[PDB]
Parts: structure tokens; sequence; C-alpha cells
């Protein structure tokens, strides 16, 4: 899906898996890449 490897905000809706990271950098989910 869209790719989590993004910047995470509360209103920013981008990244499929909503995996943030302390960096509120987005991360990939076990799921993947889809």
């Amino acid at each position: 899906c869209r790719i989590p490897n993004q910047k995470c905000f509360q209103h920013l809706d981008d990244c499929c898996s909503r995996k943030c990271n302390r960096f509120n950098k987005c991360v990939l989910p076990e799921t993947g890449g889809g």
C-alpha cells in the first residue's frame, strides 16, 4: 500500500500502516509494503 516511510502527523493520513516510530516517521509493518 502507500509506503510507510514518510512523515506521519495526527491529521496526516498517508501511510497505510500508520506505524510510526520515535522520529515520527512511518515504518514498515509486518504485512509489508502493499
